[PDB]
Order: structure tokens, then sequence, then C-alpha cells
């Protein structure tokens, strides 16, 4: 874990690990060597090495950083250059939404919803859409788009909508694409051992 | 000011009347050390407020000073006692209906995916989403304030708290909607026309 200036500005850098809690730690210990640099509401970037094998730590490290003060702009894919880790290769981005775990609007296409609780959206959720969540998420409207929830908290956490229209549905570490009947708030939910959709009025979990 | 007693109902915590909760909580934390090992990290006590009509809106902290603390709350005592209702001791989202006589007590947001029938309650820090039908009382917004708010998908609920707000009116039948403070009152719409 270390930050580099670039011309995508300020990046957090973390590097391929084994253990969250020490990059979190990392990332904390980073931080306070500053001294208080960073100013109430300064964003960066974040760039995370061989990142498809850390996708559902995402969450928690974009959570942290807020508990810090710092708002996650976007995230990189890409890497260092060899002796000017302060040049970066973007092979790909993404942008990232500042919002918390309350959300009371619409997630238009484009934009991407995270946060390692449950995530309650009072607007709907457009077809470009997406969220990371590492526990449950409920769209109190029309759910289209992706929404991945449980990357942290695991199998128990659930995926509800109004109008469960998602292209795709995740919770840990299972898929679905799978949809809710037209206008019936429904609940995505694992079940047996597959992500089953069923109504609120005749759910049954466990 | 604070004090634990064994009773018939089994341990209770007794919280006489305060004027500032931090104190309160002070206390609970000091008893707490005075009854030595007394207590066991798994221990359900009874808690039991004095004017508690005053305090309705410190149960969330309070519980959650004395679950950090070891102590898990199993039900709350009115009054020797007059009324009563079993704590649901639980997480963040509930997947069962909360029953009449029963109190669901976070600090956070609540969701419940079920129903919260008529002599039912939750007492949340933050908001409440329950996918059902709403019917016990809804008290939000008691840690964060003003921001919270409550929906449904049948919102008919005998009384709606939000932080220092509340309302008795209820949502149009089976249309999802949301109670937010608004103006300087709380406000019920449909979901489809929210406007905060």
């Amino acid at each position: 874990v270390d930050f580099k200036m670039t011309k995508e500005g300020l990046v957090l850098l973390i590097k391929d690990y084994q253990n969250l809690e020490e990059v979190l730690n990392a990332i904390s210990a980073r931080i306070t060597q500053m001294g208080g640099f960073f100013a109430k509401g300064d964003r960066i970037s974040l760039m995370i090495e061989n990142h498809n094998k850390h996708s559902q730590d995402i969450p928690r490290i974009v959570s942290h950083l807020r508990n810090l003060g710092l708002e996650v702009s976007q995230i990189l894919v890409g890497s260092t250059v060899e002796g000017k880790e302060n040049d970066l290769k973007v092979q790909s981005r993404t942008t990232v939404e500042s919002t918390g775990k309350v959300i009371k609007r619409n997630i238009r296409s484009g934009q991407t919803v995270v946060h390692s609780g449950d995530v309650i959206v009072f607007g709907n959720v457009n077809k470009g859409a997406e969220i990371l969540a590492g526990g449950s998420v409920v769209v109190f409207g029309k759910a289209q788009g992706n929404i991945r929830a449980g990357l942290n908290e695991g199998g128990q956490a659930v995926v509800a909508a109004l109008d469960l229209q998602t292209s795709l549905i995740q919770i840990a570490g299972f898929i679905t694409h799978s949809k809710g009947e037209e206008n019936v708030p429904s609940i995505a939910h694992v079940k047996g051992n597959r992500i089953v959709i069923e109504p609120f009025d005749k759910v049954s979990f466990e």
C-alpha cells in the first residue's frame, strides 16, 4: 500500500495481497503518517494489483477510505512502470459515486454505487448502473442493471426491489440472471445452494 | 440512579429517572464494574426505565451500551410491572415477522423482510424498511436524526416517529410508501412520487 501522485491525480496503490486486514491497517498507517494532510472532501483514485482476485474487497476498502475522510472517485485497472511507479499504465477505469448507506435518488447508467454494508436505494437503479455492497441491497423502486451483494457479509445477504428486473444479481459466490415478476416486490436470496427469487409474500429463507 | 436487582422476572436493570443519558450510560458502566464477575458475557437481563415515556428514544443506545458490555436485553419492563415486550435480539436484517408484544431495537438501519404486526414495535437509530405490511409502532432516526426514513410495502402503522417528529397518518393501501421529514412534519408519499 502506497500513495502515488500521477497524471490521474492522487492514487492509492494496493499491491497483490492475501490478508485484507493488513491492507486496511496499512492504508490507515499510511494515512496517519501524513499528519492530517487531507481536507474534508478530498478524492482519490484506487488501483489494486491483480484486481480480479480482490474485486469482492472493493466495498470494504472504499468504506475504510470513507471512514477516514477520503472519497474514492474512480477505480483504476492497470499497473505502474518499473522504475517510475508515479507513472501509470491504465488499461481501464470505473467511476464511483460518493454515496452512503442510504441513497435518495436514481442510480443512473454508467454510475457505480459501493458500500461495505447494506445499501438502501429510495429510487431506481437503471440498466447501465451497478451496485457493489458488502451486505444486502434493497431498492425501493425498479432495479435494473447489475447488483452485487454479500461481497464481504456472505451468502446470507439478500437483494430485493419493488421491481426486480436486474440484468444480473450476485450474492457472495452465487450469480443469476433470473428476474422477478413484473411490478411484484421480490427478494433474491441464497436458498438450497443457488439464488432463488420469490415474491415478498411467499419468501422462505434459511 | 442505576442498579441491578434479582426478581421473579429474573435479573432486571433498573434505570431510575435521569436528565442526562450520558450520565446513565456512565452509571451503567460503573454499576457493571461494581457487580464484579457476577455477569458472564452471554448473560441476559430485563430492562426497566422509570419515567419511560421520557426516555423512549434512548433505548437503542442503552441497549447498545449494555450489549457492548456483554449484557443482552431480552425484554423491556414498563413500570411492579405494568406492560412489557420481548426484545427481538437480532441483526440489522430481520427475515421473519415482528410479532405482537415483540420489540426490535437497533442502532442503525433496520430492514425487515416480513411484517411488523399490530402490537409490535421497532426502535431504530436509523432508517426502517419493512418489505411487507407494517402495522405496529415504528420509531426511526433515534440516533441519526431527521434525515432518517420509514418505508414499507404496506405502511399501515399505528404510529411513526422520526427523530423528534411523530405522526399517526398512514400510507395508501398496498402502495409502497415512504415517511420522511419534509417542511417540518412527517410526510407520507408513495414510492413513485417521493420528493426529499
